C-alpha cells in the first residue's frame, strides 16, 4: 500500500477542537499513519518554559518525520501555531495542505497569500482530500 | 561582513500598522538593510498572491535576521508563517511585542515564543542587542 | 412561572461550532427553552433580516447564554451580551477554551458583565434550579 | 457639541496612539470620552465604562484589528440597546467573513466610515 507520513497541524484549545481533530485522524486512519499533537503525551495545561521547549521540540520532530503536513485553517482566525507549522514544513519541502470548512476569512480576496500559496490544496470537505491523497501516490 | 540582514514580519492592514512599520524600519536603518513586505490594479487574484508570495520567500531566504511583530488581536498568520519558514532555514528569528494580549494566560504560543532567539518590547533595546551580535 | 427563555449566542461558523450549539441546547430543553439562532436575495437585506430576527429574538428572551470559546470572543456574540445586558436579561458565559484575552482573563466587560461563567453544562443547569427553585 | 463615547482597542501603544489621532480630530466638533484616558479592579473598570457610556451621546466603534475586540462590541451592543447613535470607524481591509463585517455590527452601526473626513461631515447634518 505504502502509507504516507501525515501531521495534523490543527487549534486544540476547546473540546470542540480537540473532537474535531479526532474525527479527521479517524477518517485518515485507513490511509496514513497521523501523528495528533493533542495526543502526543505533551500538553501545555496539564514546569512553564520546559513544558513549552518539550512541546516545541515534540513537534518539530513529527513535522520532520513526516511526509504531509494538513493545516486545519478554521477559526476566528488561523491559529499562529499551525501557521508557525505550516511555513516551516512548506521550507523543508513537506507536501502543503490545508482543510478549511469555516466560513470566516482574514479578507473578502481570502486567505493570506503566505497560507493560499504555500498549501497545494486547501480542502474543504474529507473525501475531496482523500481522494486528492489517492491520486498523488 | 555588511551590514545585516532584516526581513520585517508584520501585519500591515490598516494605516496604523503601515505606520508602526515605517517607525521600525527608520530606527534600524543604521543597523541593517530592511525590507518592509508593504513597499518592496488590473491583476488576477491567483497570480497577484503567487507574485506577493514568491517576493516574500525570496526576500526571506535572501535575510540573515527575520523580526516578527506579534502584536495584535491574533499574532498575523503571515507573520506565524514567515518565522517558521525563517526558523526551518536557520535565519535568526526575534520577535518584537508590544501588546499586553497573550494567547494563553501562559504567553505566547510556545511555537513562537521558543522560536525567537529573544522578544523584545522596545526597539532601542533590539536595535543595541543587534549591535552586540554583529559589532 | 413556566420555562426561562434562554438565548444562546455563540459562534456558528463551522460544523464544529453549529454541533457544538446543538449539544449545548440539547442539554437545556429539558430546562429551559432555548433560541438557537443557527436554527432560526441580496446581502443588504439578509442582513438586517437576520439583525431584526436576533434582536427580536433578545428582548423576549429572560436569558442570554454566550459562549466565550475562540481564538476571539465572537464579536456578534459580544454584541448580543451588551446589548441583553443593557435591557437587564441574566447574562451568562460558557467557556471551556484554555484562552484569554489577557494573561489576566476576559476582557472586564466581558466578565462582570456575565454574572457566572461555567465550563460544564452541568454546573450551568445545576446554577439556575438553585437560582428558580 | 454632543458628547462622544470612543470604543477603541487599547492594548498597545500603535492602537493608543491612533486613537488620539481620532479623539483630536474631532474636538472642534463634539467631546470625546476616551477610556484609555480616562476581582474589584475589574468592576470598577466595568461600572465606569457603563457610567461613561451613559452620559454619550453617541458610540463610535473602531472595527479595525484582526477580530473585531469583544470590549469595543460588547460596548456597541449596549450603545444600542439604550438608544444611542452607533457609527463605525474601519481603515482595516480585514473583515469577518468575506461578506463584511457581523450582521449585528454592520446593522446596528447607522453609518460605517472610511476616514475622519466623512464622519467629521456626517455628524454636520445630525
Amino acid at each position: 500500500s505504502f502509507r504516507p507520513k501525515l501531521y495534523l497541524a490543527a487549534p486544540l484549545f476547546n473540546e470542540a477542537e480537540k473532537e474535531s481533530n479526532r474525527n479527521i485522524r479517524d477518517s485518515l486512519i485507513d490511509c496514513c499513519d497521523v501523528f495528533l499533537p493533542q495526543e502526543d503525551g505533551l500538553l501545555l495545561d496539564e514546569p512553564l518554559k520546559v513544558a513549552e521547549k518539550s512541546i516545541y521540540e515534540a513537534d518539530i520532530s513529527a513535522m520532520k518525520n513526516a511526509d504531509i503536513l494538513l493545516a486545519v485553517l478554521d477559526g476566528a482566525c488561523i491559529d499562529d501555531g499551525v501557521a508557525f507549522e505550516l511555513g516551516y514544513a512548506k521550507a523543508i519541502n513537506k507536501v502543503c495542505l490545508g482543510f478549511q470548512t469555516d466560513v470566516r476569512r482574514q479578507a473578502p480576496t481570502g486567505n493570506n497569500p503566505m497560507i493560499e500559496c504555500s498549501c497545494e490544496e486547501i480542502f474543504s470537505d474529507l473525501g475531496s482530500l482523500k481522494k486528492w491523497l489517492q491520486q498523488k501516490y
